[PDB]
DNA sequence: AAGCCCCTAGCTTTTAGCTATGGGG
DNA sequence: AAAGCCCCTAGCTTTTAGCTATGGGG
């Protein structure tokens, strides 16, 4: 796991973001799909967001991004959907005439880290004495990174 | 993990947040430690933030919290650090006299989810 | 725990189109 | 060191304070 920092925060903020076109119309196909990803990449590039992975289904776009926690994941999302909708609808007439808006007013957001929730929770508990979790091997690299970043 | 939602978003945003007192003074102990944790819960309640786990070292406070993406993790943090600084320094003389500020301008924030990163990166790759 | 419909101001994409711990049905 | 120390604006809470901002300088 690699950490970045703005002027005041050290962070690692990865989000699995998903959103679908309006009425889940299966429009994210062909040139629309390829164009959409290109627009998202340029939006991320200028908004200093790192697209770790991004794939499209026919009525879904999955994005795994690292976003500055102070910038705001929603600021990235609003920009990506807003611009892509404005552009795509200009380029592909069918999205303009057969749909009131390209996207919906919602999305799905889930945080992603280097280890599953339970181990981080475990590590937090241990702090009160910091003896040794003894685990085995499992998740030792992650926990090692942490204790180092905190001393 | 059980997803929540506001009016327009289904989410699960858990962060591991860590911050320290000014100059890393091992001051988070006894009455102070207890009062700080109290203030944090008080603030989280007020700000609809779920504190999944919170423990203090002596120059660190760890918090695992689920925060609304639209609300903002920083909004939770500034309130938590700011109010706790105000109150603690009001309730503990040694904290106001020996330090210019209780906290620092920085903090550590690490996102956490049900699965590790590579697992989620693979799952996404399989969407083709 | 959204996804449909409708609405508003804010802000971008501005003769658009998506947010807001938005609000209502 | 920079996140952490120093210093500053500016926005908002905690406002006879004290922490933010994809902030910015040593
Ligand atoms: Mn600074
Ligand atoms: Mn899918």
């Amino acid at each position: 796991v690699l950490y970045k920092s703005n002027h005041n925060v050290v962070y690692s903020c990865k989000y699995h973001i998903v959103w679908c076109p309006k009425y889940r119309r299966k429009v994210l196909v062909g040139a629309v799909e390829m164009r959409l990803k290109e627009i998202i990449q340029e939006v991320a590039k200028e908004l200093r967001v790192e697209i770790i992975e991004m794939q499209t289904d026919k009525d879904h776009i999955h994005i795994l991004a690292d976003i500055d926690p102070s910038f705001g994941v929603m600021k990235f999302i609003k920009t990506a959907k807003g611009r892509s909708s404005r552009i795509l609808r200009q380029e592909f007439n069918h999205l303009k005439t057969k749909l009131p808006t390209l996207w919906t007013n919602s999305c799905f957001i889930s945080t992603v880290g280097g280890a599953p929730l339970n181990v981080v929770k475990q590590y937090i508990e241990n702090q009160q004495n910091s003896n040794r979790p003894k685990q085995k091997e499992k998740w030792k690299s992650y926990v090692d990174n942490l204790q180092t970043k905190a001393l």
